[PDB]
């Protein structure tokens, strides 16, 4: 059955609970973004209604064929009401149209419901600043003090850099970036803008990128891989052998690779330096591991929190074991200790 943080007390609301079958109370069922553990179970049998962004509304028409008559998008930054409840969706920082939901109960209650997000410090000027936020519920993918990554900013730099110079280097070279679902298409659209290419990629990608609302998105992205010197492959495939095997497949047009895999965290963020990092090389192939994140870092959770000063926080991610949620709960009073809330 449903779990108790994915339901919002006195509302029939759920959120990104899709996998139950039907929620006994759920008048409205919300979903954050569209990643496939937070939509699973959704498809185009799915008759009650869904709340969310313009573009998770884009996703769910085009690619699971959700019909159209069950899809509610509202807009952001907007007090809407849905079934007599006042709400409002803001930015995340997450994926392309990502959300986290602001719920005004009728008894004057205030519950912010992060989905997964990437804290930051423009989120202390949003709405969330005008009052008072009585619970949370956390995206706590990355809540321990060992996970520490680079600004997106400081990781497309290097990138750019990256990319421009060995192009230069070898004008026959070919720049491949490993994807799997929506998310961290800064990427490969600011490398092939440093080269002046389109993006090439699989009809289903394309679909896929075409329902972003990414302006200008036609003059940066094409299904004609002969065309363009940045290509999109499946992560699965980024190693020796599948991007020797992409070679051959296009016509010696290039004879060289050099690879990104945009990760999370791995055991490496602990000593080097984004400007320290070197890649592993097998001949004309390259590959570069970058830790580009869309989830909050230990310091930037720790942050939010303590600036937004929730008196209740409950959390979404790690909960399924003892150990994990007592972990968490000594680091919720700790910042709470530390900060007088
Ligand atoms: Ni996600």
């Amino acid at each position: 059955t449903c779990p108790f943080y994915k339901k919002i007390p006195g509302t029939g609301f759920t959120v990104d609970a899709f996998q139950y079958g039907v929620v006994e109370g759920c008048t409205a069922y919300f979903l954050t973004h569209f990643h496939s553990d937070h939509y699973a179970g959704l498809s185009k049998h799915f008759t009650f209604p869904v709340y969310c962004s313009e573009i998770t509304g884009n996703l769910l028409k085009n690619k699971l064929h959700v019909q159209e008559q069950y899809i509610h998008p509202l807009p952001l930054d907007t007090e809407c009401i849905v079934n007599g409840v006042k709400v409002v969706l803001l930015d995340a920082n997450h994926c392309p149209g990502a959300v986290m939901i602001l719920f005004y109960l009728p008894n004057g209650t205030v519950i912010l419901h992060t989905g997964d997000f990437r804290a930051d410090p423009s989120m202390e000027r949003s709405l969330l600043a005008d009052q008072k936020v009585h619970m949370l519920y956390l995206d706590t993918t990355y809540c321990s003090p060992e996970y520490t990554f680079p600004s997106q900013q400081e990781v497309i730099r290097f990138a750019i850099n990256t990319a421009f110079e060995a192009v230069t280097l070898n004008p026959h070279a070919l720049v491949v970036c490993g994807t799997y679902s929506i998310g961290k298409e800064k990427v490969f659209l600011a490398i092939a803008d440093v080269l002046g290419s389109k993006v090439g990629m699989s009809q289903e990608k394309y679909k896929t990128l075409q329902c972003l609302n990414i302006p200008e998105i036609n003059s940066l992205i094409t299904t004609d891989m002969c065309s363009s010197l940045v290509h999109l492959l499946p992560m699965m495939q980024i190693n020796f052998k599948g991007l020797q095997s992409h070679l051959k497949k296009c016509g010696g047009k290039y004879n060289q690779i050099l690879a990104f895999r945009p990760t999370g965290w791995t055991h490496s963020n602990k000593f080097t330096r984004i400007a320290d990092v070197i890649p592993q090389t097998k001949g004309n192939i390259s590959i570069y591991g970058i830790p580009y994140s869309e989830h909050s870092s230990y310091l930037e959770m720790k942050r939010f929190v303590q600036w937004l000063k929730p008196q209740k926080i409950i959390p979404t991610v790690n909960v399924g074991t003892w150990k994990s949620r007592s972990t968490m709960e000594k680091y919720f009073r700790e910042w709470k200790l530390e900060a007088g809330y």
